[PDB]
DNA sequence: TGCTTCCCGCGAATAACG
DNA sequence: CGTTATTCGCGGGAAGCA
């Protein structure tokens, strides 16, 4: 195909056969794979710029819309990504979000259209 | 060296298939 | 049309950048 495949201690990896990128999952090579090939495009709605992956599309058109979807619980500051959220809290609260920390939530998106997880809204 | 974007395992949402 | 196949949102560490 695109990629061949190895196997250590009986756990296989799927390999790019391009840039010999390792994988666990065949489908997040698939979703890689794109980047050298370029069969699929994912242009931004708001500009000319063009992703070789649907979330980075995602995450660049959030910029344009300007909405705040992470908002800190602890004095209610809002950011747009889960890194400014997180630099926040460690700096501020002398706190870490990671793990599940309660420290954070995550709005649904309300300013364009992307698929909702159901554990965003309750 | 602090923003800024990338990366990839994981799995929920949904499209494609019957 | 319920069943499987595919897409891509998410965390949070890594890498890129000026
Ligand atoms: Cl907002
Ligand atoms: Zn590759
Ligand atoms: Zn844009
Ligand atoms: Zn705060």
């Amino acid at each position: 195909d695109d990629h061949y495949e190895l196997i250590v201690d009986g756990r296989v990896y799927y390999i790019c056969i391009v840039c010999k990128r390792s994988y666990v999952c065949l489908t997040s090579l698939r979703r890689h794979f794109n980047i050298h090939s370029w069969e699929k495009k994912y242009p931004c709605r708001y500009c000319e710029k063009v992703f070789p992956l649907a979330e980075y599309r995602t995450k660049h058109e959030i910029h344009h819309t300007g909405e705040r979807r992470y908002q800190c619980l602890a004095c209610g500051k809002s950011f747009i990504n889960y890194q400014f959220m997180s630099s926040h809290i460690k700096s501020v609260h002398s706190q870490d979000p990671s793990g599940d920390s309660k420290l954070y939530r995550l709005h649904p998106c309300r300013s364009l259209q992307i698929r909702q997880y159901a554990y965003l809204s309750d």
